[PDB]
């Protein structure tokens, strides 16, 4: 039963939530590799990693992927949680210098990261394991974007520490700009790309539906994070989320701001759904009797298909997930899954 005030009954009636086949066999892996890459302890491995719900949240969104590409995925998102709990505990103990030195290994092993496989710092050698990985299923032109985003998303998390580090509270626009950073929009756009099979060319994949539906799928993701997990932050002296910038500078009150949140949220599906009709308009154009036409428009079909399913994966994840389960914690600013 989702509390009132996260519910959003157009979710529930209209995205009707998909599960990959590979899920279980995807569920287990990911334990096991997070366990032999030692990104968390094995107790804690034991008693929360199923429970955080990492592979179900994959596993909901890149429907049709092959196998290996879904365990690619899995492992890299799994990794990306660690990575922002990392970076929530080197703020909370002032660790500016070995955020420094993992924030330049970071940018050097995704350009490198067969180079990295056996890094001393087990998180940097876990990141170059799922990026060499994923620079195995498409051309080199598709690994290059995937670095490119992903070295502004490391400068985003940067950001965030100085943020955090001097007490800013980002501005609504300025924090809007980079939570599509943090976020990591242009990595999840761009893994939709493995997941079918196809890089597709700049004209398909700039054209303004595929744009515009590729970012409002984010954008809810964003936001609909920021409104489940304000608890967890608030409790933990997190500043980034669109409901601190709304109480910090408009002075709205948190009812107020919960409420403008999820009103922008509510927009989101709507927009997206406007848009979705001209992005599916856009692959049956695709389709014009041509053996590559058909290939680019059964790609963006299904791109567009998980941009939609994204939206159900995030609603129900952060319902399910153990990672916002404040209230079940003895202390509520030191989630028990994080090294402390
Ligand atoms: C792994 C995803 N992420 C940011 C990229 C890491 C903390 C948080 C997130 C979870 C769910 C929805 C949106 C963002
Ligand atoms: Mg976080
Ligand atoms: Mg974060
Ligand atoms: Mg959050």
């Amino acid at each position: 039963a989702v509390p009132p005030s996260l519910r959003l009954p157009v979710i529930e009636a209209a995205f009707p939530r998909q599960l990959h086949p590979y899920w279980p066999k995807l569920q287990e892996t990911t334990r096991t590799w997070l366990l032999e890459k030692r990104l968390m302890p094995a107790d804690k491995v034991e008693e929360y990693a199923d429970g955080l719900c990492y592979t179900d949240l994959m596993a909901g969104y890149y429907l049709g992927a092959p196998d290996e590409v879904l365990q690619a995925i899995a492992d890299y998102s799994a990794w990306f949680f660690v990575w922002d709990d990392r970076h929530d505990r080197d703020i909370v103990h002032g660790r500016a210098g070995a955020w420094r030195r993992l924030r330049g290994l970071l940018h050097t092993a995704l350009d490198s990261p067969g180079d990295h496989l056996h890094h001393e710092d087990t998180l940097v050698a876990g990141f170059a394991d799922s990026v060499r990985r994923l620079y195995a299923f498409l051309p080199a032109t598709w690994n290059a974007r995937f670095a490119r985003h992903f070295h502004t998303v490391i400068e985003a998390y940067d950001r965030e520490f100085h943020n955090r580090t001097r007490g800013i509270v980002p501005g609504v626009e300025e924090y809007l700009e980079l939570r599509r950073l943090t976020t990591a929009h242009w990595i999840w756009t761009d893994l939709l790309e493995p997941s079918s099979g196809c890089e597709l060319p700049d004209a398909v994949r700039k054209h303004p539906a595929y744009r515009r539906a590729a970012l409002l799928s984010q954008e809810f993701a964003a936001w609909y994070n920021d409104l489940c997990s304000l608890p967890k932050e608030i409790a933990g002296d997190e500043v980034h989320n669109l409901g601190i910038s709304l109480i910090t500078h408009h002075s709205l009150t948190l009812e107020e701001a919960i409420g403008e949140v999820r009103r922008r949220v509510e927009e989101c599906i709507t927009e997206f759904l406007a848009v979705e009709r001209d992005a599916l308009r856009f692959a049956d154009e695709l389709a014009d009797g041509t053996v590559r036409g058909k290939e680019l428009s059964g790609a963006v079909r299904a791109n567009v298909g998980n941009m939609r399913n994204w939206f159900s994966s995030v609603y129900w994840f952060h319902h399910e997930s153990g990672r916002y389960m404040v209230d079940s914690w003895d202390d509520r600013s030191t989630p028990p899954y994080v090294n402390n």
